[PDB]
C-alpha cells in the first residue's frame, strides 16, 4: 500500500519524466515543486517521507510558520518556495524565511528583499514573473519590461537571479499552451546569453504540463494532483 500523497507524488514524477524522454530532455532537468498552499504541516511531512524537499507557499504568514516548524523538527535538505503576490509589508518575512521568491515583478520589491536578507543566509534565489498571456492579471511584467528589470535586479548581491516564472491564462487548446510555453523559452534562452547562473524557468502546472515540458520549463509547480482538492 501507499498513501495518497506517496501514490500521487509517483504519478506526477512518472509523468513528468515521461514527457522529458518523449522530448529528447533528462527527466533530471525537471524540478518537481508541490504547491501546499492550504495544506497542513501534516501533510507536507507525507510528502517529505515520500522523498519530496521543494515546496511553494502562496501566504507569507502560512509558510513561515511551516518553515519554522520543519527547522524546529530538525528536517535537513528542504527548499521553499514563496509564490504567491507579494505585498510590501510582508517582504521582510518572506527574505527571512524563504530559499525561492518566484514573483518577482517590480524592481521596490526585489530592492526590499535583498536589504531584508539576513546576513547570515544565502542570497535569496530569484526568478522575474512574466505575465505572458493573461490581459486579465496585473502581475508579472510584460516581456519588453524585461531587460530593464533583469539588469536592476542582477544589481543587487543579497538575490540570485536564476530565470523566469509565468502563469499563463488558462488555456483548453493543447497547441495556444505549447505556443505560449515557446514564446516563455525564447525569452528564457536569450536571458541566459546576458546574465549567469540562468538555469530556470518556472512553468506549467497539470493541465499544462505537457506543453510546458515539450517547451522548455524546467520547473513545474503541482497542487491539487498531489494534495487533493
Amino acid at each position: 500500500m501507499m498513501n495518497d500523497i506517496a501514490h500521487n507524488l509517483a504519478q506526477v514524477r512518472d509523468k513528468i519524466s515521461a514527457a522529458a524522454t518523449r522530448c529528447g530532455r533528462s527527466p533530471e532537468e525537471i524540478t518537481l515543486v508541490a504547491v501546499s498552499k492550504t495544506k497542513p504541516a501534516s501533510a507536507i511531512a507525507e510528502a517529505i517521507d515520500a522523498g519530496q524537499r521543494q515546496f511553494s507557499e502562496h501566504y507569507v504568514q502560512e509558510g513561515v510558520d511551516k518553515i519554522r516548524h520543519f527547522q524546529e523538527l530538525g528536517v535537513t535538505g528542504l527548499e521553499w518556495n514563496f509564490a504567491g503576490p507579494l505585498q510590501s509589508n510582508k517582504s521582510r518575512l518572506v527574505a527571512e524565511h524563504f530559499d525561492w521568491c518566484i514573483t518577482i515583478d517590480r524592481l521596490r520589491i526585489a530592492t526590499r528583499l535583498n536589504d531584508q536578507r539576513p546576513a547570515e543566509l544565502p542570497p535569496l534565489n530569484v526568478l522575474i514573473q512574466i505575465n505572458i498571456s493573461d490581459e486579465n492579471s496585473k502581475s508579472g511584467i510584460q516581456l519588453a519590461e524585461l531587460d530593464e528589470l533583469a539588469a536592476a535586479v542582477a544589481e543587487l548581491p543579497r538575490l540570485r537571479l536564476r530565470g523566469l516564472s509565468a502563469i499563463p491564462a488558462p488555456e483548453s487548446e493543447y497547441v495556444r499552451q505549447f505556443e505560449v510555453a515557446r514564446q516563455m523559452a525564447v525569452a528564457f534562452a536569450g536571458l541566459k546569453t546576458r546574465y549567469p547562473h540562468i538555469d530556470t524557468l518556472a512553468l506549467g502546472q497539470s493541465d499544462d504540463m505537457e506543453a510546458a515540458i515539450a517547451a522548455g520549463s524546467t520547473m513545474v509547480a503541482i497542487g491539487t494532483a498531489i494534495f487533493g482538492a
